[PDB]
């Protein structure tokens, strides 16, 4: 029975490497191509599943070979695809990336079938939504669909973890009140608040704005510098001194380790994100439970660390 | 009773086209959002083989793809176009060839090709095809596999008395001289002829002077294509350029029009050997022009049944 349900996006990364970037009208011969699995929703789902969560991916891909390939990737990671939809009306989402020998790139994103995931689709998935322990949402599908997913979780008492990524100025105010845990990065927080965010001190001031819009808990991530947290019952910023790995891990802990303090969950999730950064690649770099330190999965009183 | 012998063998490339449509092309360092993404089956060899097959040729595609989902999908495409895949090889040692394509609202594009498994088509893989090549009427080769593999395919055809149709695309300055001498029909476009001859080519008149250089390198017949403006032909017994023009028209999408033309010509060389070159070229120009009126490269290639009956008369 899925404890973590993710409503969000799946995207295929298509990468070519070339000596130089092409000029208009030019064909250039590359020396390497590869495919990688992405999308914030998928990536967050995959990290949670690798840690041992029972997860379900609510999303929409194309009735095409990339979408069939995505479905197999979710199944290989032990994720339920019962509400992974396939549509003939758009292609599976893509990120095409060309990179030259100087590390300069060009990137073309087509969100495709992700934008077609709608209310009717979420309604069909009510049983898994209502019965989960945590619902995770981002902003790579139609915002209205994310909203409705958060609204459905709330009506069943399911904990809402929201990642407003990519961010948007003029986000619906309902988003803040529907979010039990609202987690974003520095740049995102600048878009959402129109403040500048450079230090951990600025982050704390930006978090407080978001907290005052109605979020229960706000977390602002600081890259490889940790994160800053506030809550309605503790409004003072606490500084705790890859993004999808962190959010996936936090989902896992919210669903399976409710007896941990926020501070501890965030430590463990920072640790797990840092492991993903060291390993080459993207979703493949996400660590499994068996390859991580066993203290990540024990109560505080059980270990000597 | 006897299976139908392949009259056209294409030794050449297959690649998956990964196309994104956008408003404007990205500048260096830029991420942009596109409106649509389209997968298509491409590669100059396969495209030429598909046109020929759609016109009614019995064809065999000698090529190498991956043991990946793109290669599996490519084999099914070939079979759906009635092409023999007996020598469509699959390898775990590389991925299927790709073309990653961005197109703007004006039809301008940037393209990054990775050859992949096309590079791994090798001497042993050709040798297995010896009986099919011996019984063919025409062998068609391009430059999208290892130039040594195309060379061998052309020498195999020549030693078996099979007509060679060679499309030096993409072109390369200082191409091996054997390529000209092994070509019965040598067909390329304006830009390709400039790369090969170091001459400029803008008009049909310039095209004719470039063709005569290529003719003197030992080609039997040379055709220089002029995009939607037809083509120019010369031959050893008729060295004077003939300009075979077309009607000016708005295009829908010209992508793959060149390969349409070469595939049509292969079909005619094999199945209508008694037509004059002038007539074959007219009919092939016409067929290429039909493809331009539809989108999506191979999907735009016309079937026999949808074309005017005069294209198939003697
Ligand atoms: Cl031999
Ligand atoms: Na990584
Ligand atoms: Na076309």
């Amino acid at each position: 029975v899925a404890a973590v349900v993710v409503v969000g996006s799946c995207m295929t990364d298509l990468v070519s490497l070339t000596s130089r970037l092409p000029k208009t009208g030019e064909t250039i011969h590359g020396h390497k191509f590869f495919i990688g699995f992405g999308g914030k929703g998928a990536n967050q789902c995959v990290q949670a599943a690798r840690l041992g969560a029972m997860t379900s991916m609510v999303c929409k891909v194309g009735k095409d070979s990339f979408g069939n390939d995505y479905i197999e990737n979710l199944k290989q990671n032990d994720i339920s695809t019962e509400f992974t939809y396939q549509t003939k009306d758009a292609a599976t989402g893509t990120a095409s990336i060309i990179v030259n020998n100087e590390g300069q790139n060009i990137i073309v994103i087509v969100a495709g079938a992700n934008l077609l995931l709608n209310t009717e689709d979420l309604r069909a998935a009510a049983n898994v939504i209502s019965r989960a322990k945590v619902m995770v949402c981002q902003l790579e599908i139609t915002p209205a669909t994310s909203l409705e997913a958060l609204t459905m979780a709330r009506r069943s008492g399911v904990k809402t973890l929201f990642n407003p990524a990519p961010a948007i100025a003029d986000l619906d105010p309902q988003f803040y009140t529907l979010s039990d845990v609202f987690c974003c990065n520095e740049s995102e927080a600048e878009i959402l608040t129109g403040l500048t965010v450079g230090s951990a001190a600025d982050a704390g001031e930006a978090a407080l704005v978001l907290l005052k819009r109605g979020c229960q808990v706000v977390i602002i991530t600081l890259g490889a510098e940790g994160c800053v947290v506030l809550s309605q019952t503790e409004p003072e910023p606490k500084h705790i001194p890859a993004g999808d790995s962190f959010v996936g891990a936090l989902a896992f802990y919210l669903a399976y380790y409710p007896n941990l303090s926020l501070e501890d969950m965030l430590n463990r999730s920072n640790f797990i994100a840092a492991v993903s950064v060291q390993a080459a690649g993207t979703q493949s770099s996400y660590p499994y439970k068996k390859d991580l330190p066993l203290t990540l999965f024990l109560e505080h009183h059980h270990h000597h660390h």
